[PDB]
């Protein structure tokens, strides 16, 4: 055990000095990397649980039982007298720079993930390069270095949905004694956009400023895996050239579909799109019924705008339905239009966008309803959410040997390893994995640890909370009640439920029972908690230390003992008492 | 064991019922009373795990171990065939309403432990009377039935404080795109006031409506406990008479301290006057460094007021000091003024508050800073806020024998039993206690399930969370950080802290490193999080689900292994990593 982990942690490790950290020979090794600007792992043998064993282990590299030892790329480099002859006589920054390869880590992908990694490689001395090329969208919209969600994602989409509840601000303060007349004031879509985007570039010169400052080669090139330790990259000037490296981490993401319809990827747009339009959409048609389709359809209707949502089935479809159900409803009484059980046939073009008054097209959409029905209806802009998927086919040569799975997503191991040794996946492409921001961070950022600093700590990727932002919030962390049921049985599940009114909304005149949460518990088990529900403000800052207590185990019991903070919404999971097989009324 | 806790269910309970799931005799049973609406207590045998050992010695009570067994106020009353002979006889309703006392329970004081006491105990068929009375303030001020929190409290102060954050989201609204000009708008102190009566009477009224639906008798007069179970009572009319009651509890709150000087009680006012003042109090000094001083000297500030706040010494004396001036920092940072070492002497009249036009006065205020220099200024409304006492004198006859320490509060048991075996206290007359809504609420009904129903379980006083509702807000749970290496020593204490900004502030231009959390540990302990502290928006909500955490004994590596949800406030406490011993900046 102690012998194949000191093994695997020097062939992989760059530069690594293992010590004691009362020995004065290993501070005067220490001093003299940090003078030479030498970065390296440091693994402190005097506070590990085996550091005796560990200590014996090393002689079978460098026949020697003592601290200080330090090793570079596998080799054991000396003890403290050979490293300061090297340093004496020139000869140190030679020896830590020699490789076979060109870098010790390529990251292909300049996303949530792939920064994470290869910044933190680089603190442990990895020789590292990131890899980020943004193919544009069919109308030619492209953007700067960070991913997904920092430049068409979680960013964005939640300053346009805060700038939707401020309408409700708005609306709220006269109430509270305000003087405004919220009927006489509008929305400006560009000078929002114009704010948005100040922001977002502020983040993609901020990645750029921090790859410099942590020795990270950053190349704005297109990647492409052709041999285990070979990346073909091409450049903006279509020059063609290959780089090498010892490990690889493929964090390439996704991008949004189009459906297989006459006109959509002509006339309509994405998410992609949306985030920095330079005219508002008007009149618009939501496509699909995922979360990102209700969050935008969501922020739209309350900037003022006349949108429609067309649903080819249910809402949220992997979501926990009775919830979904309560967000849509929600929707539909705050002026969001449904076309229920309906799907697009052809998008027609009736006016082509007006690129210089700063003006949408116009578009007639015709599709049928389930029953067989007609629809036509004329929408200034049309957006598609129909899903997302990776195009490893651009990023990875089959002869490679990666596998990859029916959907396209990359097999790997429970340390993210694929089927070939040096080549690693995180986020969005790892199949089975939740596809979140703070996942594919962790997973880099756990990962590039494994690899150059002997760390053994693995990504847990069970129970990892969401938040849905539409117009009323919903936050949720573990199993749907469906899914419970479906895996335990009725009669070994009980679910306690409430609605609730936030204080805030009581002076405001808002709606007595709407906001409603609900604990999922298993009978057998101590009525431990399967999965939390909530609908209302706030939802993911109410749910987010809920996520600690269920990795924890947490049952009913635990949160009965424990006290609530008043008043806020999130104290009613503290009292929970009514339950679902008791038929008792959960109105306040 | 078991024979102990049988007896002191049979003594106490008004109406129970032994009972099995199982029985068809024990069915009839039920469905007579129900018919009677005799309300009662049930024991299900079949659901405890002594069931057995129960239901022999049930035998030293009746002489028979089957079930079903009727008892009424420590008497066994009969079998199956025995209730049913009572009940065709006409004979039961005087069996079940027979008492040495005229209630099982007497609530001295209808505040939040108090209501909650009284119709938890009613549920099990407890004949109860709760008797609440307001003494009215110096000025003449007097509200309905709930107590502190509903009146004069937790909800009024909470709905003035959004009144004041809806000022900010009017500015922030402008940079999200919104054509409205903070500039000219202005606040309307009556409005906001007779909005938020209009609520706090709809929950005196809901509470009138609760009782009566329980079968609870309320009496609007001032209860005076003269032996164990004789209480006199003295109405509006002054009318005197004595009701009995076999136990009772004790909860009868505080209200708010006058410094002893000249002019305070003549032409200051309190948190009391405050909530429902007729005129905007204008310029005004809040006296004194409690929260209760910054939330009000907060909100005030917040919705136009020129605000000055007179400081003994230090702020928030008792919670973590660090956080505590980075509350008043910010406070000071956006329009509060402080009089720091500084106490008052005198306050001279100027003019009488204007009654007919609805203006306040204006008074001239004399003291002096710890070096001996004068403070004088003019103000048109002062505020004390120089802490709360009971005044149990008013309430409880010596001769009784509770006992009270040095502070005027009562001493308990940790099952709230005072000195005197059949009486008890909850709420913030219980010494030692946090005093706050929802442990008096808990303790409360916790209680009454005790006394009525046979329950075992404690309220669990320890590590109950809070937050300020400062217009900056601060969240805790747990141990300050001096506190924690008062108890345990510097070198077993490691703590991990973080500055963050919300995405909200971001286009809004607000403040990039104000907001801050940390995590204070225990290293011997495995890392034990010891106490948990966060300044931002929306705190109690952040911190409520944690709470649930650190009761079942958290650590830092719980902390870690817990993912993040993207984008919120809460997600930073998921990636803590920068030490204080460090030195290394918590900026980001
Ligand atoms: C509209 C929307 C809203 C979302 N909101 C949230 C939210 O609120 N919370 C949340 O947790 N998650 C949210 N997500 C999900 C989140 O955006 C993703 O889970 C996350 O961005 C995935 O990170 P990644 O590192 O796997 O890939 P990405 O962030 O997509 O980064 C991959 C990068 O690699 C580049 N690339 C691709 N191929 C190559 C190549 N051959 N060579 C070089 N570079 C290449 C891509 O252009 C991209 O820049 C949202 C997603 C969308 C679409
Ligand atoms: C300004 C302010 C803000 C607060 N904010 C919060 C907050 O945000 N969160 C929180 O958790 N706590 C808050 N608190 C504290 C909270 O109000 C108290 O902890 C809570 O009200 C205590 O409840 P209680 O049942 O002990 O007493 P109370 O609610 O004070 O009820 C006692 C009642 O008994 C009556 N009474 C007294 N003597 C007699 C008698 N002889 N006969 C009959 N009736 C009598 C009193 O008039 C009163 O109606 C706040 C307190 C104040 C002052
Ligand atoms: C807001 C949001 C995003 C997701 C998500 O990313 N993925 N779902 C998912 C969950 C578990 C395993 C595998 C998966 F693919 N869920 O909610
Ligand atoms: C020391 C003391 C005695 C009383 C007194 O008489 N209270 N009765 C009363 C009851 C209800 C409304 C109005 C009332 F006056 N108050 O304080
Ligand atoms: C054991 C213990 C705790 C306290 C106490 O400080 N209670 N009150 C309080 C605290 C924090 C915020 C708001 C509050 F009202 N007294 O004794």
């Amino acid at each position: 055990g102690t012998s194949q982990w000191l093994r695997k942690t020097v062939d992989s490790a760059a530069v690594i000095l293992f010590s004691k950290t009362t020995c004065p020979y290993c501070k005067k090794v220490k001093d003299v990397l940090a003078e030479a600007k030498i970065k390296h792992a440091t693994i402190e043998l005097d506070q590990l649980s085996n550091g005796s064993a560990i200590q014996k282990c090393l002689a079978s590299f460098s026949k020697i039982e003592t601290v200080p030892q330090m090793f570079v790329r596998g080799k054991f480099i000396g003890d403290s007298q050979t490293v300061l002859k090297y340093y004496s006589n020139d000869e140190l920054a030679g020896i830590v720079n020699e490789s076979k390869y060109d870098y010790d880590l390529i990251v292909i992908g300049g996303g949530s993930g792939g920064l994470a990694a290869g910044k933190e490689a680089a603190k442990y001395g990895a020789k590292t390069a990131v890899l980020d090329y943004v193919e544009p969208t069919p109308i030619g919209t492209t953007w700067g270095l960070g991913g997904t969600c920092v430049n068409v994602g979680c960013i964005p989409k939640k300053l346009m949905h805060q700038a939707g509840l401020l309408s409700h601000a708005l609306e709220d303060a006269e109430h509270f004694g305000w003087s405004l007349d919220r009927s006489k004031i509008s929305h400006n879509w560009s000078t929002m956009v114009e704010g948005v985007q100040s922001h977002i570039g502020s983040l993609n010169w901020g990645y750029k400023v921090a790859l410099r400052d942590n020795q990270v080669t950053y190349l704005n090139a297109k990647g492409r895996l052709i041999s285990p330790h070979e990346v073909q990259i091409t450049d903006k000037n279509q020059k063609v050239s290959t780089i090498t490296g010892n490990k690889i981490i493929l964090a390439t993401g996704e991008r949004p579909k189009y459906p297989e319809i006459p006109g959509a990827v002509e006339y309509g747009i994405t998410s992609d799109d949306l985030f920095s339009l330079p005219y508002f959409p008007g009149k618009t048609l939501v496509i699909g019924a995922s979360y990102v389709a209700l969050e935008c359809a969501g922020f739209l209707a309350s900037l003022g705008g006349d949108v429609t949502v067309m649903v080819r089935s249910i809402l949220l479809r992997g979501f926990d339905q009775q919830m979904a159900e309560k967000v849509g409803d929600y929707m539909e009484n705050h002026g969001v239009k449904f076309a229920k059980l309906c799907v697009p046939d052809e998008i027609k073009q009736l006016k082509v966008v007006d690129t210089e008054n700063n003006k949408p097209g116009l578009l007639l959409v015709k599709g049928h309803y389930t029953d067989g029905k007609k629809f036509e209806e004329e929408f200034e802009t049309v957006i598609f959410a129909v899903g997302r998927e990776p195009q490893l086919s651009k990023v990875l040569c089959e002869t490679v040997g990666v596998k990859l799975d029916k959907n396209g997503r990359v097999v790997c191991t429970d340390d993210e390893q694929t089927t070939v040794s040096n080549v690693y996946a995180i986020g969005d492409i790892n199949a089975g994995k939740p596809q979140l921001t703070p996942v594919a961070i962790q997973a880099g950022r756990y990962l590039a640890r494994r690899l150059f600093a002997g760390a053994t700590e693995l990504t847990d990727y069970s129970n990892v909370a969401t938040t849905v932002f539409t117009p009323l919030e919903y936050g949720a962390c573990g199993l749907s009640e469906e899914d419970a049921i479906e895996k335990y049985g009725d009669k070994d599940i009980e679910v306690y439920h409430s609605n609730f009114k936030p204080l805030e909304w009581t002076v405001a005149h808002r709606e007595d029972n709407v906001c409603y949460m609900k604990l999922v518990c298993r009978k057998s088990d101590n009525m431990r908690v399967l999965g939390l529900h909530v609908l209302g403000p706030n939802a993911g800052e109410i749910t987010q230390g809920y996520a600690v207590a269920i990795k924890m185990g947490a049952t009913k019991a635990d949160f009965d003992r424990t006290i609530g903070i008043h008043p806020t919404c999130s104290e009613t999971f503290t009292t929970l008492h009514v339950t679902k097989k008791s038929g008792v009324s959960p109105i306040v």
